[PDB]
């Protein structure tokens, strides 16, 4: 299944993904663009996310920062452990 966040502007908001096992391997979408993409111990953001991003090096949760209005989007995860992919939406408010 799915699940959603609650985020605020210039805030904080993290990505919890039920992966049993250590993922080595996870990639962060939203939308038709690209977040995050973990690989080869390597972590690293798309566009200019990465300085607005904080991906986990465990179980591949990502934590965003600095939010906006943009950032109220449906992001999509996807990891080679994982199932398949997961949706895990966000949601920009202001307090």
């Amino acid at each position: 299944s799915s699940q959603q966040i609650y985020g605020v502007k210039y805030g904080n908001v993290t990505f919890h993904v039920p992966s049993n096992q250590p993922l080595k391997e996870v990639l962060w979408k939203k939308q038709k663009d690209k977040v995050a993409e973990l690989e080869n111990s390597e972590f690293r953001a798309f566009s200019s996310f990465k300085n607005r991003v904080y991906l986990d090096t465990k179980s591949g949760s990502l934590t965003i920062y600095n939010l906006t209005s943009s950032d109220e989007d449906e992001y999509e995860m996807e990891s080679p452990n994982i199932t398949d992919s997961m949706k895990f939406f966000l949601y920009v408010g202001e307090s």
